[PDB]
């Protein structure tokens, strides 16, 4: 609609998706596939707030892309993933986090907040957009039987709340985290999810900095199929591009004129899965369409890469407190290390894979 947040703004590239990438393409031997690599450092990607030691990184982005903005003639936009919930991730194993119910986790979680805010609230020439606490609230529509999940509810309502009623005194734009056409795309899961952001929004005032969802985060959906992927037999909603135009109505009519997000880093090679929930690590991925407003559709201000293609989804190793079954499946990347730490191998098989290609 009338706002789009890119509007007007030069996305402030990631620091630390660059210096990752910079490492990687040294590594890579072939000449050509090397520099087709290091020219990834140089599409928009969002920079993930996954422990609080990263928030002075968030720090050093706002000041960087502020100076940025006045040699440059232009404002800055600064892209941000709140992810550090207590009980983190919780019908998977292989991202669990630093804060846990227990220990003080609620409370730790929205000084985590004030901390983000009083860096934000420094640097008010400098936008920003969060997607927030990708997984969370989809868990909370579809994975209440998961006693993890059900034990979290209220934290989690609670700690999304906070941070939402927090980060918009600071302006801050923010898409909540909605899964992907696979999870809550399903028919029967539009109104319950539709009804749960509602709450949510509805809870946070229904600030105008709450733009709306992400969609595919971490994931590998097409936004738009010419034909279905066959692992979506039983849903219509076959790609996100579906699932938004069937979710949006929904939050319309609830008040809620909702724009979408759509996370395309790791979606450049379609049919690859046995099965649609295999989301750890997958073989023979290829970073996707490349970030941008012509969407194709009246839901979505953008395409973004979100997930940071090459960061581990997870570990494959058994021994490790934070083994998910789901990395060590047929269609997934193995050895691979813990999740979000870097894994040469498949960086340069998402590179060499990649539809458009670099
Ligand atoms: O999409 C990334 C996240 O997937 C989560 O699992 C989902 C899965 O994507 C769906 O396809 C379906 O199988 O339901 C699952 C939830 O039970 C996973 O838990 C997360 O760790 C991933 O980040
Ligand atoms: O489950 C009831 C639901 O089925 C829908 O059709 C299914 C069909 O049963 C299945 O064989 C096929 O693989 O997927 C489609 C949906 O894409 C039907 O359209 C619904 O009216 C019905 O509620
Ligand atoms: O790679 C982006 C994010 O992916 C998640 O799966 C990891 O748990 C995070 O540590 C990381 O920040």
């Amino acid at each position: 609609s009338a706002n789009n947040p890119w509007t007007g703004f030069q996305i402030f590239l990631s620091p630390y998706y660059a210096n990752e990438v910079a490492a990687a393409a040294k590594q890579i031997t072939d000449p050509t596939l090397s520099s087709k690599a290091a020219s990834v450092a140089n599409i928009p990607t969002f920079t993930w707030l996954d422990s609080v030691a990263k928030i002075p990184d968030l720090g050093t982005y706002l000041a960087s892309a502020s100076a940025l903005g006045k040699s440059t003639g232009t404002k800055q936009l600064v892209q941000i993933v709140i992810y550090d919930l207590p009980d983190r991730d919780c019908a998977a194993k292989a991202s669990n986090g630093e804060f846990s119910i227990a220990n003080n986790g609620q409370a730790n979680y929205e000084n985590y907040i004030d901390q983000i805010v009083a860096q934000i609230q420094q640097f008010p020439d400098v936008r920003v957009v969060a997607v927030i606490e990708p997984d969370s609230l989809a868990n909370l529509v579809t994975n209440l039987n998961v006693q993890k999940c059900a034990n979290a509810k209220t934290t989690y309502l609670a700690s999304v709340n906070y941070a939402l009623t927090n980060l918009a005194k600071v302006g801050v734009y923010m898409y909540m985290d909605a899964g992907h056409a696979g999870w809550l795309g399903w028919p029967a899961n539009l109104s319950p999810a539709a009804q749960l952001f509602t709450q949510v929004w509805q809870n946070a005032g229904k600030s105008p900095f709450i733009k709306g969802l992400a969609t595919n985060v971490a994931n590998y959906n097409a936004l738009q199929a010419a034909s279905p992927d066959p692992i979506t037999q039983g849903n219509p909603n076959y790609d996100e591009i579906h699932y938004i135009n069937a979710l949006a109505p929904l939050l319309q009519q609830a008040g809620w004129d909702a724009t979408f997000i759509v996370d395309q880093g790791k979606s450049g090679v379609q049919n690859i899965r046995q099965q649609w929930g295999d989301w750890c690590n997958i073989k023979g991925a290829g970073f996707g369409t490349r970030p941008t407003t012509n969407t194709g559709s009246q839901f979505i201000d953008s395409i973004v890469w979100v997930k940071p293609g090459g960061e581990s989804d997870g570990t494959s190793n058994s021994s490790s407190p934070r083994y998910d079954s789901t990395c060590s499946l047929p269609d997934a990347a193995q050895p691979a290390p813990e999740a979000g730490t870097w894994f040469q191998a498949y960086f340069q098989t998402l590179v060499s894979a990649a539809n458009p290609p670099l």
